[PDB]
DNA sequence: ATTATGACGCT
DNA sequence: AGCGTCATG
């Protein structure tokens, strides 16, 4: 009744870019402008392998993870740009520079956690409470929600879809009670007025556009802004999770769509996030345990209490490659210099991370993967990083890994190896 | 021979 | 600390 707790406390935003790599190149070259377009890693192999994907090749069929040749099979006309390459690898460097071009202009509205390189919850709960004392009880108009969906409406007693996005936010909007300042849809609706003008910023001041999800918590907000893509936002209230949840695949939910998603539809026999309401918090402890259990018991009724940390910048810089198939490393010269690769490109980005940020990582985390190994990483082993210089930070993770050489000969590396990570961890303030 | 990242949990 | 899971541009 009075006492349980709802999960409305807070007005939580999630940004997402669309497409973003896309973008980024488009912006650069207007020949890629609305067309059907992707962006690729390497060329060689199948024509390189596909990361990002404009809406418009999306409607061929195209997606990320496939090969360019392929892709060219479902578009015959789709556009490529390629990720640069830099010291024999991809260096991603153009999309981190447009990363935090997004990331500053976020953070003029609120405190933002950066998700992943083109994804940021936004608190907006401070934010909604001055926007409301602002407003002195005055109405939202509709005009201020331009590209706003409201999950779940229209509802009740036009056959073009922004007609049936107003008709829900007509209904939306009908249905607000705007004298209570404390009322949750409100908050979020308030909240929504700033999301527009937040994204209106962004594309005004880099070109890009996003979609952005609103609710009362992140994973609510996430799912919100896969609702409505590309350049929309999506609301969804409290009382929208019913119904919302009640046709949802669990996997849909931000952590469970790996093996613990697959392991609760399996162990209780559902398929959708709106069954776990039948199963008490104790049951579900059981089998998934205490924290899991607690979250989705909590979770399956709308509410979830992670916090939008305030962190605007990664907290680990690493440099990546596979070397698959053929291209393995068997010798030991040829370990050196990926090695010494990989750590010249991180002792650039760290450098300037310095003189950016003020801050310096203390660890350095060396990782690789051998052949026929199922896992992604066969071996992670830590060491000291005390200096930036590339030279010593490749011998150093040498130094770490050469153990792992089962040849009786000193030139020769086996088995080979099929990646090398380098990552810079650990940072402290200077 | 989907690749290059990044965050976080477990023990 | 080192390993596994989840996300996925
Ligand atoms: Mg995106
Ligand atoms: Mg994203
Ligand atoms: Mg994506």
């Amino acid at each position: 009744g009075p006492h349980m707790a709802t999960g409305q406390d807070r007005v939580v935003a999630l940004v997402d870019m669309d497409c973003f790599f896309v973008q980024v190149e488009q912006r650069q070259n207007p020949h890629l402008r609305n067309k059907p377009c992707a962006v690729v890693q390497y060329k060689s192999w199948k024509g390189g392998g596909i990361i990002a994907v404009s809406y418009e090749a999306r409607a061929f069929g195209v997606t990320r993870s496939m090969w360019a040749d392929d892709a060219k099979k479902l578009c015959p006309d789709l556009l490529l740009a390629q990720v640069r390459e830099s010291r024999g690898k991809a260096n991603l460097t153009k999309y981190r520079e447009a990363s935090v071009e997004v990331m500053e202009i976020m953070s003029r509205f609120a405190v933002i956690e950066r998700a992943s390189i083109d994804e940021a919850y936004v608190d907006l709960t401070s934010a909604v409470q001055e926007r409301l004392q602002k407003l002195q009880g005055q109405p939202i108009s509709a005009d201020l929600l331009p590209s706003t969906y409201i999950e779940g409406l229209p509802q009740g007693p036009t056959v073009q879809k922004e007609g049936m996005r107003k008709q829900g936010l007509f209904q939306w909007l009908d249905s607000l009670q705007i004298d209570n300042l404390t009322s949750p849809d409100l908050q979020l609706t308030v909240g929504a007025v700033i999301v527009e003008e937040m994204r209106a910023a962004i594309e005004r001041e880099t070109g890009f556009q996003c979609s952005a999800g609103i609710s009362h918590n992140k994973v609510l907000a996430k799912l919100a802004c896969g609702l409505n893509k590309p350049n929309r936002q999506t609301l969804v209230s409290h009382g929208s999770v019913p119904q919302l949840f009640s046709q949802m695949p669990i996997r849909k939910i931000r952590s469970l769509g790996g093996k613990l998603g697959a392991s609760v539809i399996e162990i209780l026999g559902i398929e959708y996030m709106g069954e776990l309401t039948q199963f008490t918090e104790s049951q579900l402890q059981s089998h998934f345990g205490e924290k899991n259990g607690s979250w989705l018991y909590a979770m399956c009724r709308g509410i979830e209490h992670d916090p939008v940390k305030p962190r605007q910048l990664p907290k680990t810089i690493g440099c990546s490659k596979n070397f698959p198939g053929k291209t393995a490393l068997a010798t030991r010269e040829q370990v050196q210099w990926w090695l010494l690769q990989l750590a010249q490109e991180l002792e650039e980005r760290l450098t300037k991370d310095r003189n950016d940020n003020d801050r310096v990582a203390t660890q350095l985390v060396v990782s690789i993967r051998v052949q026929g190994d199922k896992r992604l990483s066969s071996l992670r082993r830590c060491c000291a990083l005390t200096r930036y210089d590339a030279h010593k930070m490749s011998h150093d993770a040498f130094t770490v890994i050469k153990n792992c050489n089962t040849s009786g000969i000193q030139t020769e590396w086996s088995p080979p190896l099929t990646m090398l990570f380098l990552c810079a961890t650990k940072f402290s303030a200077s």
